[PDB]
């Protein structure tokens, strides 16, 4: 399970964004104090609840250097609190689209090295992510300057895909797996092959802006998605995001593949 | 010297603050970002001190010195065109995170500021500026194991060309031999500086009139104590009266790795 937060220990700090059925503040936490990241739960039903506390205890009962660190769930009135670790840099999209064209191929493939071994590990493990997206990768170091390489952090997967309602899951596309559109670790090698190509296309996935019945469409009617501009990726991308789960890489081979 | 630069490759965005004769604001070098610092409508000697200030800065390089990419002179314009660092000045940081900055953190930025004031030392160079507003944190240090980063900025229109009234508004950071009409002056703005950082940039007598601030200095009065005994030692060394008797950099940096 879960460690257990008093609402005395934790400070709400500014607003960072908003999740599937969460909003994100930077905090405090009494230990000595700590700069945490609050994941602040809507009013909700026990059964949202429910998958919120299973997300809680996956990254809970977890350790691996590429993965963030969960410090608790505090269960104030009509709200749930996850307390999780803050990362200097936040979000890897955001600022992929900052940095647009000044974001070295190397740069993209230690990312993605270290997206794969954390993966890897959870793939070991027999457990799901299901929430493999740029925007839950996050920049402990920078590593755009003269001299520094990156080092991620995979942010918990919010409130379990299980929960959320179509129109949710439709909203996760390109990242979402389509046998989820109507939970196996297969998932998770689409959600890679997705960030794969948002990586490449410097924060910008394919399908982000078209409309939720467009997105629809394009699993519905079998399309794949576009190839990646660095063919380095192309045959581990193609490989990835195909619509039969049993078809795609372990991250075993991936981890290896990614190392030539 | 100091680089030119074409009025056509910059583009002013949004104003950030006011310097001393100056306003700075966001902007886009031809298309990179950087900071503008706009001198007033201003005399030769006035210009000749802000282009005194670019050279300084432009024939300089150090980790914990902010980039000055070169000046921008046309007509009745003068711009100094500088490195945009990410999260600006330390004492608008300081007061915004009051009582929750560890000692750490500031004896991280004291080796910081004194390396960069130190480099100005065994170069014989004068800054002039040292305070919490000119200090530019680079990266926070927020998150556990990460430690801060700053970047000390250019010290604006230089000091001999201000006025009384200008001077005297830079007191408590001025030294007071800078008051009437040397790398000795640094050594106070270094120390008047880490009482800022103490105080979680709430510096003495920053509130005080300034009749109230040239009485402290005319009365050879003294300047407070830090919070920590760390630094007590080594800001009431820098915090004298006599030039001669302030500390090296070389000192001061060599006594910040042992308290
Ligand atoms: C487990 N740790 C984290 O989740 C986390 N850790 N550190 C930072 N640091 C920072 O931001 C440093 C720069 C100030 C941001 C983080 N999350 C984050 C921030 C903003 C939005 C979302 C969010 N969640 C869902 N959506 C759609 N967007 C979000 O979740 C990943
Ligand atoms: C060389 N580079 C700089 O000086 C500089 N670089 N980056 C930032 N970034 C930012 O602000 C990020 C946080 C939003 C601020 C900077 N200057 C700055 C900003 C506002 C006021 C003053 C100022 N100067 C004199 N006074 C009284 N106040 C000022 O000069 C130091
Ligand atoms: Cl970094």
């Amino acid at each position: 399970s879960f460690h257990r937060v008093d609402q005395k220990e934790i400070t709400q700090l500014s607003h960072l964004g908003q999740g599937t059925r969460t909003n994100v503040y930077e905090g405090r936490l009494r230990v000595q104090e700590l700069r945490v990241v609050l994941k602040v739960l809507d009013p909700s039903h026990h059964d949202i609840a429910l998958a919120f506390y299973e997300t809680a205890s996956l990254m809970s009962q977890v350790s691996h250097t590429h993965l963030a660190f969960v410090h608790g769930v505090c269960v104030r009135g009509p709200e749930n609190i996850m307390v999780t670790e803050y990362v200097e840099h936040g979000p890897l999209d955001v600022w992929l689209r900052r940095e647009r064209g000044h974001v070295p191929m190397a740069w993209k493939m230690v990312v993605a090295q270290q997206l794969a071994s954390a993966l890897s590990y959870l793939e070991n493990k027999n457990l799901v992510h299901g929430n493999v997206c740029g925007r839950n990768i996050l920049l402990a170091r920078l590593g755009l300057a003269e001299g520094t390489s990156p080092f991620i952090k995979l942010s918990d997967p919010g409130v379990g895909l299980g929960a959320l309602s179509r129109e949710e899951r439709v909203e996760r596309i390109p990242w979402l797996a389509p046998e989820c559109l109507p939970l196996s670790t297969a998932m998770d090698k689409w959600g890679f092959g997705a960030t794969l190509l948002e990586i490449c296309f410097d924060g910008e996935a394919p399908l982000q802006s078209r409309s939720p019945s467009e997105k629809e469409h394009f699993y519905q009617r079998q399309h794949r998605l576009p190839e990646p501009s660095c063919p380095q990726l192309a045959t581990l991308t193609s490989q990835c995001l195909t619509y039969e789960p049993t078809q795609r890489p372990s991250f075993r081979t991936i981890l290896r593949d990614l190392t030539r």
